[PDB]
Order: C-alpha cells, then structure tokens, then sequence
C-alpha cells in the first residue's frame, strides 16, 4: 500500500542546516587544521571509530580527525541527520518497506548478505528462503565447477569463466576478483566483457576454448543491448565449434531476475541463478551477479564476503549518530559539497589489488546521488553527489598528487591500507614502505610546508612560492588488518551506508536511475538510422554532420 | 642566460579576461544549446575542425559545437590568448628556450618525434643527432628482441617484457600497449611493474621464467624510492635462478637521464637508452621510455606513432589560433573552469583499448596545471587545473552517465571515437551499435527531454520530474578513421598542446612538479620511525595514531 508524506522537501528548509550555514561562515571557513592539532592533543581519539570485524577477528580503524570538523560541528551534523530522518529512512530499509519511491520498489541488498537469517520480508512476504536457496545453488554449483565435476561438451574440466555483463553485472565482479587474487584458483582464468566495443568480446574469445569455456550471462532485465549482443555474439562462436545446442547447457548460465528472456535465449531453467527487482545493480555483487567471485575464491569466501558487509549493516542500523562510522562519512561529504564547494570525492588505496575499487564506487556513488529531484518532486537547490574519482596509491602520488597538493580545489579525499600484504616480498620492505607513503601522504596534505621552512632548507629566495605547500586539505585514513573476504565487504558497505545517508540528507533517491534512459532510446533510433540508406538527416546540425562523417569514414549509405 | 621578464602577472589582469566576465554575465551564462542550434543551421560548420593525418592518410574531425560558444565567445578566447602570449610561449618551446622557468630548463618533448629532422637546439647545442641515435638503437635492439637474436642467458627466445618504473615512466607505455593491442607481437606478454605494494612485482614474476624475461627499469632519475626497490626485487629473484651477475646484461636494460646511477646499478652501459633533462616524465613516451612499446609493436610502427605527434605538432605551430584546435580546447578548458566554475574534466574514449586513455590524460593535465603560482610568484586569482577523469564508454554510461544527465555539476566532457574496429565483429554490429552511443550521448545531452516530451510518452504525472532531462550539457565529440599508431600520437599531442594552452593563459609552469616533494621526503622519515624500535611520536596526533594502530597491527616495535 501507499505510505506518509515525507519528513521535509528540501535539505536547505531544515533547521540544522541554516545552523550548519552560520557555523560555516563563522568557524568552519577558518578551521586551519595544523592549529587545531598543535591546540587539541586528544583531536584524534575524539574524531576516530574502530569498527570490529568479527568474521576474521580484526578491527578497522576509521580516522576521521584531519577533515574540518570540531565538537560543534560534529553536533550540528548529527543534529542535520536526525531532522532529515536517515534513522527513519534506514529502518524503512531494514523493514523491506518501498522506499525507492519512482519505482514503489523495496530497497534490500541488505537481505542478500543476511547470515543470521534473521526475519526479512517483502510486501508481507518473508524473503530469506528464496535468497538462501540461490545461495546454495551457488553452493553446488560453484563446488562441481571447481572440483571438475562440471564438464564441458567434450569431457573436459571447465579451466575459463567469461563473465558477460555491465554496470552492476560487470563492475562489482572485476572489482572483488581483483581485490581477492590470493584466494583466486590457480588454474582459472576469468575475463569481464562488458563493452559493446567487440574489441571487448574478441580480446576474451581469442585465447579461450570453447570446450573448456563457462560463459555467465550476467543482466537483471536480459534486455541490456549490450549484454545480449555480447550473449550472441559468444553463442555464435561457441556453436561454431560445438555444432550442437544441447552443448549450450554445459557452457552457459544466466544471473538474471528475468526467467521469460533467459529461457528465450536458451539456457537451461536449472542454471538461472535468480536475484529480485529490490537489488539494484550497483548493490548486486552480493546475488547472485557474485557468482564469478564464488568460481573464483569458492563459497565459503563468497560467504566470509556476505558477513563482513552484514557486520558493517549491523554497525549503521545500531549504532548511535554520534558513533556511527557510515553516517559520520556521509555528513562530511554533505558538508564539503553543500558548504565549502567540493565538486570532488578522491577515494586512493595504498593496495594494487584494489586497483578497480575507485571504478566500482564511481557507480555506487555516482550513479546512486546524481539526482536533482527531492522526494517532494523539487529541485534541489543544492548540489548532491560529487565527481568520484581515484587510482590505487602510490601510482596515484605520482599521477596527480601534484594537483592534490599545490592546485586549487579543495578534494575531500579517503586514503584506504592494511597493515598486512598478501604478498610480503623483501622482508616487508616493500610494504613498510607503502605504509610510510599512507601515513606521510595525509600528514603532508594536513601539516603543509610553510615558506619559512623552504627558506630553511636553501630554497632560492625567489622559487619560495613555488616550493611553499599551504596544507590544510583533510583526509579520511582508514586502517585494515589484511584485504581478507569479511574485510573488503565491510569496506564496501561502508561506501553503500555513506551513499544511503547522502541521498537522506539530500532528499534525493539513491535507488533508480531515469538518467540512463534518454541515450539508450536515441541510440537505438541512430543504430536504425546507420542501418538505412539515406537516413541520419533528422537530428541537430552537430549530430547530423557527426552521424554523416561516421557514415563516410564507415562506408554506410 | 637569463631573458626576459612575463608578459603579464594574473591572467584576471588582462582586458579580454575582464571582457569575458562581462560577456558571461550577459550572454554565456544564457546560452542554451537547443536554442542555438534551431536558430543556426551552420554552427555545426562554425565550429568543427578537420586535422589531415598524413602518416595513415586520414581525417580526425574534431567537433567543437556542442560547447557554451558564439561568434563573439570565440573571438573574445583567441583574444585572451594573444594577450597571454599564447603563440610566444609556444614558439619559445619549439626553439628549446628554457620555458620551464622554476627548473631553468627547456621543454623539449616536441623534439623527440622530430622525423623531418628540423634544425632543433638547447643551449646553442643542436639535439637531433643524439635524438636520433637513441632511436637507432632502439631499433637495433627491437629488432633483436623481436626476430629471437638476443637471447635469455640459456639461450632461449625473450617472450616476456617486464617494465618497472612510476608515473611518466609507466603511464604512457601501459596506456600505449594497451590501445595498439591489435599490432602487438603475439607471442609476447608484458608486464607493468609500478607500484611500490609488493603485490604488483609479485603477481608479475609468478608467471614469468627468468630464463625468457626482460626486465626495462624506466626511471628518468633512477633514484625514484619505488622503481629501485622494484628493480633490486627482479634483480634477487633474476639471480635466485641465473646465480651469475654477468646474465643480468641478456636480462635487463636501462631506461634514464642518470648513466652514473644506471651503472651503479650493474646495468652495461651499451644497454642504456638515454633522454635528456628536458623531457619531462608526462611527456616521456616518445623517449627511450617508450622501448616496451617499440618492443611489443616494432620500431615501424613506434615511429609512425611519432610521426603522428609531429603532424599534430605542425598543426600546433603553424595554424593561426581561430582554426588550432588543441588552442580551442585549452581555451574551452578555461572558460568552463574560470567562468563557469567547473571543477573536472571527463574523458571518455568510446573505445575499449584505450581503456587506459584516461589516466594517462590525468597526469598530463593534473600534474602539469595543478599549480597556483604564476611566473611573476603571485597566487593565483583565478583556479587552474581541473580534475580529469573518465573510463571508456559505453562502460562509462552504464557506470555515472545518470551523475552527467541528471546530476548538479557542470561536467565539460570529451568523447573519441574510430569509426573503424580492429575487430569489426558480427559484420560490424559491435560497431554500428558502439558508434550509436557516441553520437546518441552527446545528442541527448545537448537536447534533454522537456517534461511536454515525457507526459506525451505516458509517465504517471507525479514522475514527470524525475524522468526529464534538462540538456544544455556541453560535449567535445573527436571522430577519427581508425586508432592506428599515427593516429593515436596525434590524439596525445592534442592533448598536450591544450594543456599548454590551459597554462600559458593561466600563467602557470606546465612542466614543474614540485608538489611531490614533500610527501617523499615525509615518507623517508616515517620509513626510518617504523624501522626503528619505539620512534613515531614526533607527528600530530592523528598521523602519531595511525603511525601506532599500524605497528600495532603490523607488529613492529
Ligand atoms: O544488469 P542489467 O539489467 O543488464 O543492467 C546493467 C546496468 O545497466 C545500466 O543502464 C544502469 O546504468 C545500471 O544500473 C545497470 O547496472
Ligand atoms: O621516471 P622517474 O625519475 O622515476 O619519476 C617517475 C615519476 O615520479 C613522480 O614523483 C613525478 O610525479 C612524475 O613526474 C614522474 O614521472
Ligand atoms: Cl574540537
Ligand atoms: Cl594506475
Ligand atoms: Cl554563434
Ligand atoms: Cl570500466
Ligand atoms: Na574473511
Ligand atoms: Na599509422
């Protein structure tokens, strides 16, 4: 059934952000970080969370105590999150109720990490069992692949997975993949087609066999044009060597929510592996859109990864405002953003293996805040979410540190280590040295160099400027043990929890997605018009001069 | 010697800056593009640009319409730049006077892809012949690699490359390699080695024998802290097999500015490819740098890829500044930046091999142009660099285009296109269908969808806000032939040209860095305290506490 009217209309009209506005101009625009320090001895334990892992018996540390915060500013942001009713919002979510209100649909990727099976339902419906049966047919399946139980058409051990899908299907998979190497099989090789660039799809096909080629059909609505162009184009060169469509049930199976279309395309009933409509994709890595993962590192790893994320959802959904680590880095990017002008959110982990971590938040947040509409169906009359961008760290410090250090924005910015390397080489060396480099990197961005200190040091008096690093840019650092399963999953659902309480804040949905619609229906009228002679004319004089040189340099009619 | 003084101090001094503002706050900031459009059926052929390609005899038409730009706009920006000495820097560059005025060095990349062998001078002394004796033995060596000549110390065939090296000295040769896949040797595997995280040198000597791997330690200085602890880990490992250090010369070779460190090393001094002071790193993959591209794709087609950069410089030089195009993309940079308040700059190649195009562009811009003081030492009155980012469509659309059509940023964006595959598949379907998203995304992003349009299409009335598009969203569109070697080396030119363009009316040094300085040497120090049993209080508190929770967890005392 329908609901109540929401809370507010815009973030601006609440009472604690006028008070937010008056703190800024008077204390938060002078907030010098290095003074706040040299005058507050316990700034750090006043302005760091430790968040408990209990699937690997760890702690990650949160250090939030270099951003341009105080106690009163903290109090007003917590004061901000309790008008805009993100407690509210967030037990509406944990209730199954539709809070994603331009599609009436549940928003419950909590439920797909829920190890407790603890009670969760949809529109009265309880909805574990279902998320616990597609587990254990991840289960099974993913242990008779492993085990070469599963044969190709030809008898043979299944040894490459090609995971065909974008976006949430795509991003999520490449991304844990990469994270969780060590755990990786060693005889499996994995590839992510994605583009519908057929670079893409020949790239991946041309050093695989199709005798002993898994290929994942990865798509919620299998309608994407990309996906199912890649899906044929993949059955076409699987049935070029395996002549018979009986063979297509040994080398193929869909992650869909869609049991119509995948049927459709021909894979077998038995190897659909089910998700529902209250998954969004860029929240899906967690269903079975993770079965690449699960092949990849086995299911008890794929299953580490769902506790670690369901000990972070039982940290936001209990944790106090005051305490909350999620909430608190949601409030900072608000701040930023809403008060200081930030267009910008860097995310750099001092990890290779995360190397893909920044792409798949670039979704998560971007994808998810890029919104202007309030709950009220107003314009904002604020900015909501930031460009989030970054590469893993040190590769990073030398890209575009320089801009970092010595340009002029402001980029609030989330350094991200463990303690502990997978790959120990040289005694640590190497790893003490990447830790040097995430506690300098934040220190440096904070204490700056004053031009007294360069002249100190034999400076040219007249290259001082040029030398001189004016400090003051915060850092969040947050600290792991070890990049384990339960680790990285509490680290993405951090991101997920601090996206949630943007979106709260801002009175947005972060839930849909109506901006991706557009280009894909004037994509599709082009894509007919570059399949017929003589048409193209019908757009802008740009469009139209465009779409005529692609048909000459392509010769199209 | 020493020369003259600037030209001018703050670009906000000039009287065509002061005349932008008043045309901004009169008419720029009106501009509606749909509106323009209907009313100019030639603004398609106003403002697009055709660049003749003469090494693969091709056109890259550059398409400038869809930006905030009139008549009068461009007159006003090609006046900024005459007033900013745009063409007097430029010139200066071209003749290797020492432009980069913090180091008093020349800029001197354009010399290194000089293939008509111009008369070209540092310091009195002309640079061709060295240029072109570095590239001869380059050739000679590739050559060797390539046809099985040079031999493994147990006399086997070179079938892996490992390139070692950070920033400039990485950058270029993955995201080179990476886009010219199609013309690489098939029977070669590189590897890029950049990361201090001992996780990247790891993964990359796994699967590599000692007896078939070359190993290129790329470093310009040879004393960048990752790349010597990188290349002494290869070295351990290479002489945990080969035992006798006169093998390491059919093993590795040195990539640098620095022969004394290189020879330090153990590295022959016949297997030194040098380049000079005046390249910087962002510029160096026209050097010795790009060996492993010369390795991987042959010396011809590493030399059509300068070739192609020498024609974009050609157009550069002699091209008065209404028709130069990289001119026009730094000036729109400007523009967006200066008058629209436009914090990044999004790159997306719809292109899956360029994939790496992006950051590679972000060192180049962000490296060179984050920077705050002018050549007279004055802060900046005025932001410089953007933050550049972007990942390959239609990846991309599916990732944070919602952010680009619904969002509440100004995002000037740029989207490249071949309108012929390397791997036209499925009869060019890939291909019709990935040029559809190029033109039909930039389309919908100047048209948007007017709420009329989505209530005609049947939308319940209450998410008629929610569904509309409001367009008016500038975009850059570059359509070539074909990424070809030639092809590719003028894309990158382009973009290095704009961003001189972008710091000579800005003011700033394009070829500084010295905004790394500070956390390398902060770095070192905390490198010291974790080495050393009870240091690492002497910080702020909040670095002193991570310093602590990481020995703690990593246990060191
Ligand atoms: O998984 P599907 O239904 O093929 O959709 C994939 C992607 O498609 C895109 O249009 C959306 O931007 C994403 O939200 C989604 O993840
Ligand atoms: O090639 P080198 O001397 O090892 O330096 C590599 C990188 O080092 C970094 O400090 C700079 O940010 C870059 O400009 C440079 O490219
Ligand atoms: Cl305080
Ligand atoms: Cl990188
Ligand atoms: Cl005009
Ligand atoms: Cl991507
Ligand atoms: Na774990
Ligand atoms: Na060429």
């Amino acid at each position: 059934p329908l609901g109540s009217m929401p809370g507010f209309s815009q973030a601006t009209e609440l009472g604690a952000w006028k008070e937010l506005q008056e703190h800024h101009n008077s204390l938060g625009r002078n907030i010098v970080l290095k003074e706040y320090f040299e005058k507050d001895p316990q700034r750090f334990e006043k302005f760091s969370r430790t968040f408990a892992n209990p699937v690997d018996n760890t702690e990650i540390l949160f250090d939030f105590s270099k951003n341009f915060l105080t106690e009163e500013t903290l109090a007003l942001l917590v004061k901000l999150a309790r008008e805009a009713g993100v407690e509210e919002l967030r037990d509406a979510m944990f209730k199954g109720d539709p809070i994603n209100f331009t599609e009436d649909r549940a928003v419950y990727h909590v439920a797909l990490r829920n190890v407790t099976n603890e009670p969760m339902q949809v529109n009265g419906k309880s909805v574990v069992e279902d998320v616990n049966s597609v587990l254990e047919h991840m289960k099974e399946f993913t242990e008779q692949v492993r085990s070469g139980e599963w044969k190709g058409y030809t008898g043979k051990k299944i040894t490459t997975i090609i995971n065909i899908g974008i976006g949430g299907s795509d991003l999520g998979p490449v991304m844990v993949t990469e994270a969780l190497k060590p755990y990786g099989a060693e005889d499996m090789t994995l590839h992510f087609v994605s583009n519908i660039d057929g670079s893409h799809i020949a790239e991946a096909l041309k050093h695989s066999d199709p005798e002993t080629t898994l290929f994942l059909i990865a798509s919620k609505t299998f309608t994407t044009a990309e996906t199912t162009t890649n899906a044929n184009s993949a059955k076409k060169w699987f049935l070029e060597s395996a002549k018979d469509e009986a063979h297509i049930a040994k080398h193929f199976v869909a992650l869909s929510t869609n049991e119509e279309e995948v049927t459709k395309f021909g894979i077998d009933k038995k190897n659909m592996f089910g998700f529902a409509s209250w998954v969004g994709g860029r929240y899906s890595v967690w269903s079975a859109i993770g079965l690449s993962v699960a092949l990849y590192i086995g299911f008890d790893n794929f299953h580490q990864f769902l506790a670690g994320a369901h000990a972070m959802d039982k940290h936001f959904r209990e944790t106090p405002l005051e305490q909350n680590i999620p909430v608190l880095g949601g409030l900072l990017s608000v701040w930023y953003s809403d008060f200081f002008g930030a267009q910008t959110h860097l995310v750099a982990p001092f990890d290779q293996y995360l190397h893909r971590f920044p792409a798949y938040l670039q979704q998560l947040s971007m994808e998810s805040n890029g919104k202007a509409i309030t709950r009220t169906g107003e314009y904002v009359k604020y900015t909501t979410g930031p460009i989030l961008f970054g590469e893993p760290a040190t590769n990073a410090q030398h890209s575009f540190f320089q801009l970092l250090h010595q340009g002029t924005k402001l980029i609030p910015s989330d350094f991200i280590m463990a303690a502990e390397s997978h790959n120990p080489v040289e005694g640590g060396k190497h790893q003490r040295m990447l830790a040097s480099n995430f506690l300098a990197q934040s220190e440096a961005l904070m204490v700056g160099k004053t031009p007294e200190q360069v002249k100190t040091e034999g400076a040219p008096d007249n290259l001082v400027p040029h030398k001189t690093f004016l400090g003051n840019r915060p850092t969040t650092s947050i600290l792991a043990q070890k990049i384990t399963p339960s680790t990285l999953g509490a680290l993405i659902a951090y991101y997920e929890h601090l996206t949630f309480t943007e979106g709260a804040v801002w009175n947005i949905n972060s839930f849909d997605q109506w901006g991706v619609e557009l280009g894909k229906v004037l994509a599709k009228k082009i894509q007919k018009e570059l399949e017929t002679p003589g048409a193209g004319g019908d757009h802008d004089a740009s469009t139209s001069g465009l779409l005529l040189a692609f048909k000459k340099k392509a010769n199209l009619a």
